[PDB]
């Protein structure tokens, strides 16, 4: 898939919303996942013992690595698909280390686009999350050709 310029626009008009709160946004996307999608919280030995949203919320670890996960996303996003690069490593982690399936991909998605949706509903009609969705469908798409060529596809 190729998106046009005027669909990355959309993306990275939203996403500079989202770059003035990262660990906020962060914070948010992790819990709606967690929340909705209880057995995603399984491949995370470092946050599994998180019982309650209370509990989610008042971890600075948890904080921390929402912001390192942005922060990687949105590098990606800003490449506008010539991403290769930065694909390269977070697959290799992402099917050999933690073993990550694409339908996990799938649902932090699903998060992302939920949790913009709620905050940003002024800069997230429905032309600029059809552009989201088509820009986090590419990234998708190209990291499960990666697995593939890495030997795990899943
Ligand atoms: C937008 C999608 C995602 C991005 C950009 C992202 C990015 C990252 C980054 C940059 C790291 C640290 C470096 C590394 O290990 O590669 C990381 C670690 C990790 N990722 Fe992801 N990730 C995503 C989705 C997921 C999902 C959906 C899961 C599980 C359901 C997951 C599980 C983990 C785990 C288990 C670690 C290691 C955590 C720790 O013990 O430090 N990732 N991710």
């Amino acid at each position: 898939m190729v998106l046009s310029e005027g669909e990355w626009q959309l993306v990275l008009h939203v996403w500079a919303k989202v770059e003035a709160d990262v660990a906020g946004h962060g914070q948010d996307i992790f819990i709606r996942l967690f929340k909705s999608h209880p057995e995603t919280l399984e491949k995370f030995d470092r946050f599994k013992h998180l019982k309650t949203e209370a509990e989610m919320k008042a971890s600075e670890d948890l904080k921390k690595h929402g912001v390192t996960v942005l922060t990687a996303l949105g590098a990606i996003l800003k490449k506008k698909g010539h991403h290769e690069a930065e694909l390269k490593p977070l697959a290799q982690s992402h099917a050999t280390k933690h073993k990550i399936p694409i339908k996990y991909l799938e649902f932090i998605s699903e998060a992302i686009i939920h949790v913009l949706h709620s905050r940003h509903p002024g800069n997230f009609g429905a032309d600029a999350q059809g552009a989201m969705n088509k820009a986090l469908e590419l990234f998708r798409k190209d990291i499960a050709a990666k697995y593939k060529e890495l030997g795990y596809q899943g």
